[PDB]
């Protein structure tokens, strides 16, 4: 099953676990009362999947693309994986399908600590509007994903401070209704 957990205290190599010790791990349902939600499909069918379809059809993900992130391949990779990694916050969901390799997400909890959660192939994740979070490749520097959004994308990020926005304001309002 999918991992998530609280990280340790250290700053130094952002691209290890970082997990908290003793072990606090965070579970799916937790994550769905930050907005965040989660799907497990089979990365190998997601050229013609059917239950990819349903997802994007209930969600309205009407728009996709693939994105590879390697240090060979992508253009102006040094530069992207840095914005990808400073927090910062849409004005829209985030949506991401990993396909091969694997990465992390980090997103800030109801008392703004930091949640650390490991997405590898097959694993689909949605950070609602408004949430504060970030992206690092783990050790092993790759990942493929597939980019869905709802309409034609804005992939603007907003980097912390981005308190002003409404987008913000009604992700507060949502965690006030949460567990
Ligand atoms: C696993 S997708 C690569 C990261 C990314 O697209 C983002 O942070 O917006
Ligand atoms: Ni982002």
């Amino acid at each position: 099953m999918v991992q998530a957990w609280y990280m340790d205290e250290s700053t130094a190599d952002p691209r290890k676990p970082h997990r908290a010790q003793p072990d606090r791990p965070v579970s799916l349902e937790q994550l769905r009362t930050l907005g965040v939600l989660y799907w497990k499909l089979d990365a190998d069918k997601y050229e013609n999947d059917p239950e990819l379809e349903k997802i994007r059809k209930m969600r309205n993900y009407s728009w996709m693309d693939i994105i590879t992130i390697c240090k060979d391949t992508l253009p102006n990779y040094e530069e992207k994986i840095k914005m990808f990694f400073e927090e910062h916050l849409h004005l829209d969901e985030e949506i991401r399908y990993i396909l091969e390799g694997s990465g992390y997400f980090d997103v800030r909890d109801k008392e703004d600590k930091w949640i650390r959660i490991s997405m590898e192939k097959g694993d689909m994740i949605t950070l609602p509007a408004g949430i504060y979070h970030r992206f690092t490749l783990d050790e092993k520097n790759y990942v493929k994903a597939m980019r869905l959004f709802v309409g034609e994308p804005v992939w603007t990020p907003y980097n912390r401070p981005a308190d002003h926005f409404d987008a913000r304001v009604q992700y507060m309002s949502f965690l006030e209704g949460t567990a």
